[PDB]
């Protein structure tokens, strides 16, 4: 339904787009209990998260959250140029709802 | 049973054929509630998408989904040149039932 | 125990081999329901499938099934030659078996 | 929720950081009975492990370890420089808490 | 814990390390019912498998035994050296225990 991820990330509140247009700079990953998360940033400073999974989520977004971290460590190792990024600033870091990827 | 992308679409009402012979221009993936879904355009602005697993789906078909769009992630990461789309019309963007990439 | 593909398909009833010694041309996958599975095609014309899972399949050829899929999806993408193929023939494309890559 | 690699370490005891900034070395997985793991080393010597899954993991973090080896096979055959590991030194070799890649 | 594979493999009857320091030469792979499991060769003749799971292998081996197979996999696509292999020398193809790589 909504055909871009500006009308997507229009759906939600808590939202901002933050157009990046550069390869991710660093990617971090961990295992470790209670923050089992993925942890994000761009030359200019600008780091995000992939949010640990819990109350706040549905499940349909148990297998998203899973195929987002696979997707970041394959952009990063690819140096893929990442577009723009959906994210919910009601948290620090910002937690990423969606990425496009362009050219 | 069908030898081709073709004859495959032929077996299902309001699908059709899209011809591209061009690599994905831009790939964008959600992990929103309610909107955990892959979009793709091609240059000419042609978009689909890969629907949210919803009622309409069988259980056979939530791996095919989630296959998918791991295919149409390393397709675009490797600009990898996609030959058809067979596409649910019905749906808007339209809605990716098979893909065919060659050399 | 099989030592190779050869001996390994001669284990099995309406099975065959075919020697391509060549990359795959054409990779095709499907999600529509009822006809989730993933076509194949050579330069020669030859066209080989990966069933559909169902009854003619034990618990155990689950996850090889879909562990085929992202070889050949992958063989695909990096042009990796396919040596040999072992093909069921009470099949029209003819279902696959196993497959050898060789450099 | 921490920003960074270094801050992530340090909301846990027994966990020490380590600065690389180079490619793994040598990567060993193993499918042993009992010995279900990973292990990694650097040109410098340093060591590490990725445990078996044992009683001292949430179930959250299940996931997280299948991940992990995943994540180090990858680095290690793009040749990608990792920055820095967070490490719980209570173990031998030293076991990986989390991870960063910025090359 | 052990630090290296010939220690690891150490803590295993009929097993034993052999030395490749070379890329796999050929890959093999079969979803036939009762013969789902990978077949891995080398220029010089030295052929082992990835076995088929069955009785002998616990529980906590089973996602080991289906990433061995990832690995060897993406191992012989990306032309990957080989340094050792832990392997059970009771069975007909050798059966791979563990693989250490160092480029
Ligand atoms: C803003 C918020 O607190 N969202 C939490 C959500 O709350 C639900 C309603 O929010 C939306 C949203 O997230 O913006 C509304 C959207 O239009 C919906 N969009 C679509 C396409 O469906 C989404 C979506 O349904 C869910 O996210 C699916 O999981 O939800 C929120 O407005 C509502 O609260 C109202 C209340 O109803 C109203 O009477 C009162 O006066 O004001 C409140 C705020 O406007 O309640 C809804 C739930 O009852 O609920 C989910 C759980 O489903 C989360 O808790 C969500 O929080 C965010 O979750 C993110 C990850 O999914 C991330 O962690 C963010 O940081 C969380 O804030
Ligand atoms: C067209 C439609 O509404 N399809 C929905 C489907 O409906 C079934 C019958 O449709 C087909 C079809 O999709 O074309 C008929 C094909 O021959 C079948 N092909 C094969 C290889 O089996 C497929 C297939 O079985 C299903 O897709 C598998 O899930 O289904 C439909 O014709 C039938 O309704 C008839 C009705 O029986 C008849 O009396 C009346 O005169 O005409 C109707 C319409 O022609 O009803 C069948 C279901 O009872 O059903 C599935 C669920 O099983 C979906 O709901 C499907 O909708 C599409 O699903 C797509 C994703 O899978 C996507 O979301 C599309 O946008 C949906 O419209
Ligand atoms: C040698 C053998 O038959 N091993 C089978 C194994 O047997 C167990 C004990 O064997 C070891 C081993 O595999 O070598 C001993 C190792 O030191 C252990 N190492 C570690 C780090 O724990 C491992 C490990 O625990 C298991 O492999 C985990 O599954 O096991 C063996 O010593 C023991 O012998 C007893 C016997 O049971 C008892 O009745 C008699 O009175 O005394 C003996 C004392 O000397 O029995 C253990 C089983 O209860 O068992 C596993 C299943 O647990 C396998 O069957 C294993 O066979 C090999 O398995 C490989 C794949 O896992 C491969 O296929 C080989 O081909 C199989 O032979």
């Amino acid at each position: 339904t909504p055909q871009n991820i500006t009308d997507l990330c229009a759906e939600y509140h808590n939202t901002q787009i933050h157009t990046l247009n550069d390869k991710i700079f660093s990617y971090t990953e961990s295992l470790a209990g209670k923050r089992e998360m993925a942890i994000i940033t761009f030359k200019n400073g600008a780091t995000f998260q992939v949010e640990v999974p819990g109350s706040q989520h549905i499940d349909s977004q148990k297998k998203a959250i899973e195929r987002m971290k696979d997707t970041l460590r394959i952009a990063y190792l690819t140096e893929a140029k990442v577009e723009k990024l959906c994210v919910w600033n009601n948290k620090t870091p910002h937690a990423i709802a969606a990425i496009s990827m362009a050219n």
